[PDB]
């Protein structure tokens, strides 16, 4: 009984305080402003993404006993398809 929604980046960068924030993670949204006091253990989490090629550093272990990634219970939609580049030309992608 959920629908994805897309926000624009313009949302998503707007939200650049210090807690309540969200998190790209491949083509996704994550409103994770109550993670920062849901799990008070692991850095990483919301913090590693100062490269910027790909989240994939986002959270390792640190969950229960085995969790794979605790990125799922935290999401609010999608990114909006006007910034994913697959309408005119690819430039970023190949």
């Amino acid at each position: 009984d959920k629908d994805v929604k897309y926000y624009t980046l313009e949302e998503i960068q707007k939200h650049k305080d210090s807690k309540s924030t969200w998190v790209i993670l491949h083509h996704k949204v994550y409103d994770l402003t109550k993670f920062l006091e849901e799990h008070p253990g692991g850095e990483e989490v919301l913090r590693e993404q100062a490269g910027g090629d790909a989240t994939e550093n986002f959270e390792d272990v640190g969950h229960s006993t085995d969790a794979r990634e605790l990125s799922k219970t935290y999401i609010i939609g999608e990114l909006h398809p006007d910034d994913r580049s697959k309408i005119a030309k690819p430039s970023e992608t190949l």
